[PDB]
């Protein structure tokens, strides 16, 4: 018997439990495509700026990753990636990929949202350089988090032994701060430094909790853009980085440090188009055309996955930018629904 189509999609809408396991079970249609699956778990959780949000599909095992774009068939991606590796080895996580020009100030204006970054942000933090951060800030950024968590509790609440108790042996610090800083400190003195480090901001409420954590956070650890490895031109091939993001929308690194070098606008964007290998090789080609330029600027990626999460990227921010729900992706020169069926 034909079996019904059953979707698991991590998110970052906070629930009563730990954050890698917040996921929607979707029951869908053979003509379901990703926009139905990212609109009708974003729709359910009241969120208002909706083109914000894509769909990743992580491959456990390795480091290869795959975004997924709004018009591609659910069916249809989960038919072409089982074939590479079994269903088990695979994750889809629903992220915030495409932000707009002061995405906190405008993410403010939808809680849900603001909350969902938040903690996106916060797992990415934690998972790539927690450990690495300094004591103050990862101090500070851990305190920020219990303020949030506990919006009900009072300023002072911390100071009671007591307290500081549950949240050290039945709730566990490991919620809050990276391992290193545990380990590397007198359980005593964490102790003070937590309580000291609180004060700071027992006056803040949820949003004002998240707010300052983006603040202390944004210096040393970039979360407003996306860097590629790839090369531009049609006749001589550059290799360069490519920054791309809400700032300063598509640039290059020159080198390692410097600012990097605006080419265009994301309104500037008129169409992107695909492009395969013309001999044995197997690279991706991106065409961009570009309002204002004579000449449309050609970028080469490594490999066709690489370049297919970049036209992802940059039709994304022409959607959000435009306020189109259509893509700008040209052609190279009922059975639908979707439900969620447990959380």
């Amino acid at each position: 018997g034909a079996m019904e189509r059953v979707l698991k999609v991590f998110h970052y809408f906070e629930n009563s439990s730990e954050p890698t396991t917040w996921a929607s079970i979707i029951r869908h249609g053979d003509a379901t495509d990703v926009r139905g699956i990212i609109q009708k778990i974003v729709d359910c959780h009241k969120v208002k700026n909706v083109a914000c949000y894509g769909l990743r599909l992580s491959h456990l095992q390795s480091e290869e990753v795959h975004w997924l774009h709004l018009d591609m068939g659910v069916s249809n991606v989960r038919e072409k990636f089982e074939l590479a590796h079994p269903p088990e080895e695979w994750k889809y996580e629903l992220r915030i990929r495409y932000l707009p020009k002061g995405f906190l100030n405008q993410f403010t204006e939808d809680k849900p949202t603001l909350n969902f970054f938040y903690q996106q942000v916060k797992n990415d933090y934690m998972l790539e350089i927690a450990d690495q951060v300094d004591q103050e800030i990862a101090l500070k950024l851990g305190c920020l988090e219990i303020r949030r968590s506990y919006g009900e509790m009072r300023g002072n609440a911390l100071e009671k032994k007591s307290n500081y108790e549950v949240l050290e042996k039945d709730v566990g610090l490991r919620r809050f701060f990276p391992k290193s800083l545990l380990d590397s400190v007198k359980a005593k003195t964490l102790r003070k430094l937590i309580q000291q480090t609180f004060r700071q901001f027992a006056n803040l409420n949820r949003e004002e909790s998240i707010l300052k954590f983006f603040e202390i956070l944004s210096p040393v650890y970039r979360f407003d853009k996306e860097c590629f490895k790839c090369a531009l031109g049609s006749s001589w091939i550059i290799s360069v980085e490519l920054a791309i993001g809400p700032e300063e929308g598509i640039s290059y690194l020159t080198d390692k440090g410097a600012n990097p070098t605006h080419l265009a606008d994301f309104n500037q964007v008129q169409t992107i188009q695909y492009s395969n290998s013309e001999d044995k090789d197997r690279k991706g080609m991106l065409q961009l055309k570009i309002a204002g330029a004579p000449e449309p600027l050609t970028v080469t990626a490594p490999s066709l996955t690489i370049a297919e999460n970049m036209a992802d990227l940059i039709d994304g921010y022409c959607r959000l930018v435009n306020g189109a729900t259509q893509s700008f992706i040209i052609r190279p020169q009922t059975d639908d629904y979707a439900e969620i069926i447990d959380e």
